[PDB]
């Protein structure tokens, strides 16, 4: 069957309800960017940055988590062999309690996350704050300053050595005191990347663009993945809309299986089109009828917890000027040859 | 009988009073938003924020209360099976003594309310400021730094895995100096979400409809839950308001009931619909006529503890304000479907 197993029918609400919860759909922007993003990850060739776009409601983090799981898998077996190596290291920002981005809590979460192996592995790092325990985790004292604090990190992340350091949440590293400092920001994460030779990727929604192209070195070794939403003026990207539409509904795990395609404008309306955002929506809609137990699904339960007028708007707003900064033309090519002199 | 029992007559006028104060009515309201927001956070599906918005009178903090007796009541016979978690935690947000809101006493609080389980469980938390005594208490000492209580209060919380966070009186955040600085602190409260994986409702007045909508990540990821007053146009609204009126009057321990509908206008003058305000200014009242052993009380009685004019209008201004931007009206909903192209 291509739908919801039958037998899930017998078995309680809960593991229904976990079982749609794990199911992850495939569509087509998603796999188009998830096998851009693993190719630009096979070799970076002089790059050290990712800047993955998107808004909020696409897939950014289900995107990185299976980037993660599909590279480990692929490194296990030469981690059968070779020890000391962890495939990918994984962080998100933290947006910070002042008004400038802490840089000293970025370097000991690195450390945290990136240091957490068997205990065989011993490193006995530089600066005499950081240090092993009793139990295998990383000891980090306040009196370590930041400095030393990244000169760790760099030694663990050159000897271990992770094919990609994804950053999510990037956006938090705009949270500065200085409008210049934006670019320092960049340059230090730069510079982080270099001597450690580490490729890092930069998840973050829209706001991200203040970083997307300072600097001419910038601009050289970093690339571009726009995780585009499904429009509405192209109709193949209604298609693909109706398409994962048909897909959840037809794993529902319902008594009977509602008719969803249907009312996909208003389904369009209230998710403009992330998949995310209907993910969340058709969750939201099967909780509360395996509550009720009820055999299948209406519109009404789904006004219920659809997504209000004036949150929707504000996020097209966002994205409206997202996508039109990203907006790469024809004209713009014939400008650049213009000025080189290739036209 | 559908009011209070007759033998509270023989007992001492604290008792009765005791009686009147512990008792809580029900209102269609109220009853609606306990059964929405029990829905919501049954399964928060990806969703870090809810807005709970309420004029200082409605009943947020009874309704909080509710919400954490009657999670407390659901969690018991997986307590008495698994140590180590509770149902739900919450605390009340702090008017700093300066202009800034403190974050380390935020966070330093939210420890201290979370972790009071039985001296059993041992998580030997983060930080060497952390520890407990011998007492069974928790002591922060000064010398910690905020972003390692923040790292401490996230281990906790993912350890303890609560089921919704719960911040009262949240209109407090807003104290700050930047207008970005606004938003950078719902930024902090959502990294401390999402990298804990905890619901954060945010009960406050109508103060928070500054936090309403700000940038598409913080849009989507909230949903609002208007807790409404009772208006005047509604007839509805009018009979469920005198429906309540008139249960507060057969519920009074007095020698004789009073007739209390009607000087339903001068009630809903007083109190505008918030049942709060009605119920306490019904306690002050009871509780002044049995202070003079009266077998009833008078108009006078509720002109003698009234609400004042000066103040009345107060709220007015406040409350016409937030139900205008709350209001959702169907010509928005036409100018996201012009927007988007779904004319
Ligand atoms: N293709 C998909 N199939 C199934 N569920 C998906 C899919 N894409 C996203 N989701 C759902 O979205 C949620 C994860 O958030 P998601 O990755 O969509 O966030 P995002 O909007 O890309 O990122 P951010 O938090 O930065 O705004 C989960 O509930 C997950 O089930
Ligand atoms: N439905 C109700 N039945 C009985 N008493 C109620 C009810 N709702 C509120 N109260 C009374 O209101 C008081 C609690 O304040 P309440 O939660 O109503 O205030 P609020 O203005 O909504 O919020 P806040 O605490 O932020 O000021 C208590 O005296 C409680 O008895
Ligand atoms: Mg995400
Ligand atoms: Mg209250």
């Amino acid at each position: 069957s291509t739908g919801f197993p039958l037998e899930l029918l017998t078995r309680p609400a809960t593991e229904r309800l976990a079982y749609f919860e794990n199911y992850t759909v495939a569509h087509p922007r998603l796999k188009e960017v998830y096998e851009i993003l693993m190719r630009t990850i096979a070799e970076p060739a002089g790059a050290s940055f990712i800047f993955v776009y998107g808004a909020s409601g696409v897939g950014k983090t289900t995107l990185r988590l299976r980037v993660e799981q599909k590279l480990t898998e692929l490194a296990l077996p030469k981690l059968e062999s070779d020890r000391a190596r962890v495939p990918v290291v994984g962080i998100e920002a933290i947006a910070p309690e002042s008004r400038y981005f802490n840089w000293k809590e970025y370097y000991t979460r690195a450390l945290i996350t990136l240091e957490e192996p068997l205990i065989d592995h011993k490193f006995d790092y530089g600066v005499r704050g950081i240090s092993r325990d009793n139990f295998g985790k990383i000891n980090v004292e306040s009196k370590v300053v930041a400095p030393a604090l990244r000169r760790a990190l760099e030694n663990a992340l050159i000897h271990r050595h992770p094919d990609v350091f994804f950053v999510d949440e990037a956006q938090h590293f705009g949270k500065v005191a200085s409008g210049y400092k934006l670019q320092d920001q960049l340059d230090c994460l730069k510079s982080l990347a270099n001597m450690t030779g580490i490729l890092h990727c930069l998840l973050g929604t829209y706001e991200l663009l203040t970083f997307r192209n300072l600097s001419g070195q910038l601009s050289r070794r970093s690339v571009d993945i726009h995780f585009r939403r499904y429009c509405a003026d192209s109709p193949e990207d209604v298609q693909a809309f109706k398409s994962v539409l048909l897909t959840f509904q037809q794993h529902l795990p319902l008594a009977e299986t509602p008719n969803l395609v249907d009312h996909w404008e208003y389904f369009y309306e209230r998710t403009l089109g992330c998949i995310g955002t209907l993910k969340d929506w058709l969750k939201r809609v099967l909780s509360d009828a395996l509550d009720r137990e009820a055999t299948t699904i209406t519109l009404k339960d789904l006004q219920k917890r659809a997504l209000s007028v004036a949150q929707c708007q504000k996020m097209f707003k966002e994205i409206q000027e997202g996508e039109r900064q990203l907006s790469e033309t024809e004209a713009d090519v014939q400008n650049l040859r213009s000025a080189l002199g290739l036209g």
